[PDB]
């Protein structure tokens, strides 16, 4: 059927794309393939860039997952984001462990280097930080925080931005969902500081895993998010429970009202294969066909 792809029409609304996590294993099995070469322009490491996965002993990096992601989207013209360089998930005891800053600086800036590096002038988006923040608003006290400070982050961006002047750099983080929310004003005031300071932050993604009602919300907190004047901002690790068309119609036109806002990633293609598939919260089943919200998307994407 004509004009089907998610993608092609937010492309047409003038957005960067329609992007998704995958990894090997998907894109070998079901028909995620077949899926994102049709509806997605973008992809991501569901987890093969994770700290876990990428560097397990220190300065011993795993590259063959996110190695088969990047191939596979770059002969299939997809778009690649990555991350998370720098956060508290997936991290390894080794790095946990250590507690002397100069030490941990250089760690944490190897791992950036040693990835971006790889990747470099391929990647087009990486979330360079991601839940640094608390739900108050407070900086999260993660082993960066506590045995760095706070310049953890001024530093791991800096260090992005030697490595691949090319990427777009991103700090991420959940429960930006609500206007009104202490940590969606918080990331606000702190990435207008950090960028006053000439921390080279592109952009702010929020990671929208939504439970149900909450599309509305966005419609407020993406504009705020925006207002922090990074060049970008997108949407990441969507889902939500549910998959009500209208909480997905309005988090996609959050993005449409949004100028700054470049995109849309989804957390997966099918239902079966989220970490929440119990709440079905994505946009295609567990035979693969699109949804309910899929097509309310497509609908309210079409446009002489
Ligand atoms: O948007 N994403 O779905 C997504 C998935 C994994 C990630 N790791 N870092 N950034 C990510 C974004």
């Amino acid at each position: 059927e004509a004009a089907q792809s998610i993608d092609q029409l937010i492309k047409a609304r003038g957005k960067v794309y329609f992007g998704v996590a995958t990894d090997q294993n998907r894109l070998t099995t079901g028909k995620n393939a077949a899926i994102i070469k049709a509806d997605f322009g973008m992809v991501w490491p569901e987890n093969s860039m994770a700290w876990d996965a990428t560097e397990p002993s220190q300065g011993n990096f795993n590259f063959a997952g996110a190695d088969y992601l990047v191939n596979w989207a770059q002969q299939n013209g997809k778009l690649i984001g990555a991350g998370c360089l720098v956060w508290h998930n997936f991290l390894p005891s080794w790095v946990s462990s250590i507690t002397d800053k100069n030490t941990l600086i250089n760690v944490m800036k190897n791992h950036i280097t040693t990835l971006m590096t790889r990747y470099k002038g391929k990647i087009r988006t990486w979330d360079v930080v991601g839940e640094a923040f608390n739900e108050d608003g407070s900086l999260r006290q993660n082993v960066f925080l506590n045995v760095i400070g706070e310049d953890y982050i001024p530093i791991a961006f800096q260090t992005a931005r030697a490595a691949d002047p090319n990427a777009k750099l991103y700090i991420m983080d959940y429960n930006l969902d609500s206007a009104s929310y202490p940590k969606t004003q918080a990331i606000v005031n702190r990435v207008k500081q950090w960028r006053a300071a000439g921390v080279p932050i592109d952009g702010i993604g929020s990671q929208m895993h939504l439970s149900a009602g909450q599309g509305a919300g966005v419609l407020q907190a993406l504009p705020l998010l925006a207002s922090a004047g990074t060049p970008e901002v997108s949407i990441l690790m969507l889902d939500v429970a549910g998959a009500s068309p209208t909480d997905y119609v309005n988090v996609v036109n959050a993005c449409l009202n949004v100028q700054s806002c470049v995109g849309i990633t989804v957390m997966g293609v099918a239902d079966p294969d989220s970490a929440f598939a119990s709440s079905t919260p994505l946009l295609f089943d567990g035979n693969f066909n699109p949804k309910p919200a899929y097509n309310a998307i497509v609908q309210d994407l079409q446009q002489i």
